[PDB]
């Protein structure tokens, strides 16, 4: 059906994704003659980087791309925010029967590229480690998102022809955030002095920034210098 | 004083971080004999990486690095969730008097390494783009983190000696959000099978996995090739 469907669960503020990619996974397999491996693994890729493209904040590109020193040496989907997707594989070599994920790709990454249509490229990269595309995606998000984040993949066949399709888990940031309050907190916190951040004691600096605003402060942690003598 | 002060404002769900970072500044800085934009470049740094590592949800370390084709080639803070410091900059050349943070490194990148104590690395880059590191590093977080996040960054000098501080906003996980609960949503998600992934409506995947819990759905997305004939 290729649709992406959006839903919020209201009450735990948790947001999810489906998606079911399969008239596009043809068109992107057709006539490469892939080996059934590197379909798979392709058709994984697809649903996992259409499943983050939809959640893009602003208008851009993603490619999530895994690269090592396996028989699948390089395989590349790439999406935008309108889920327009593409890609290929590159083989070049032993691609055995029941191929690992680890067999065809081998020593390698899940490297992850961000443009945006405006600002300027970003990039990351996690060691290929975990089992499952899923979960190497999950290592991924893991270290470097806070909101806590779920993939789950499925690819198989239908009607003799390739299908796969997916779903995500994505907490989602407080309801009581507004844009225009967040920004108001920055304009305010950025008229904050280079002396009296550095000569004030901390809860001065607070009220005298923050005194209109309600504001649970913790216990300091010290911060020291890591030493080898 | 060296602490880092963590903070909540109640009412906008949004967190924020105070760090003023000069004993340990003066460790980092001691007998290098490093220029004066130097000596900035790395108690910005400092600044940067502390208020980071306490965004950090695991245990482990974090590193932000600058690397170009500038006289400083290198600058680097590496710290860890317990808030110990240390770094270096290397320099290699011709920093002129009033050096810019892109006359310093040059052209460049702005690279970050989390590394959990436990799981693997990972690895974020984005171009030095940006006049200021704040910048740079708000421009990584823009692409990388769904959460809006700011930074704000001071330094100078306090009884003839080096200074610096920093603060940081971002917002926060919505409240809603139990551990459990999130956890309930995924290891129910996982009872999908591909056949019924694969084959069945999506409203109807979606209710035989989730008809207890409260759910609005949104217009769906259609997933297509990005075709070059
Ligand atoms: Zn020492
Ligand atoms: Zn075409």
């Amino acid at each position: 059906h290729d649709q992406l469907h959006r839903y919020l669960f209201e009450n735990f503020a948790v947001r999810g994704e489906l998606v079911t990619v399969s008239e596009t996974l043809q068109q992107i397999l057709e006539n490469h003659d892939y080996p059934q491996p590197v379909k798979n693994v392709l058709a994984e890729l697809l649903v996992a980087t259409s499943l983050l493209t939809a959640t893009l904040k602003f208008d851009g590109d993603i490619t999530v791309q895994l690269q090592g020193d396996g028989p699948m040496n390089l395989a590349v989907i790439n999406g935008n925010n309108n889920q327009q997707m593409r890609g290929v594989a590159r083989v070049q070599g032993e691609i055995p029967e029941n191929a690992d994920l680890k067999t065809l790709v081998g020593n390698g990454y899940v490297v992850i590229t961000i443009t945006p249509s405006e600002g300027e490229r970003y990039q990351g990269v996690v060691g290929l480690e975990g089992d499952t595309l899923a979960a190497c995606l999950e290592d991924y998000f893991m270290r470097s998102e806070q909101l806590p984040t779920r993939l789950f993949i499925r690819t198989g066949d239908v009607d003799g022809k390739p299908a796969a399709g997916g779903m995500l888990l994505q907490v989602m940031p407080a309801q009581n955030a507004q844009q225009d309050d967040f920004d108001h907190l920055a304009t305010l916190t950025e008229t904050i002095k280079t002396e009296e951040l550095l000569t004030l004691p901390a809860n001065e600096v607070l009220w005298r920034l923050y005194h209109e605003e309600e504001v649970t402060v913790y216990d300091p942690q010290d911060v020291e210098f890591k030493c080898t003598c």
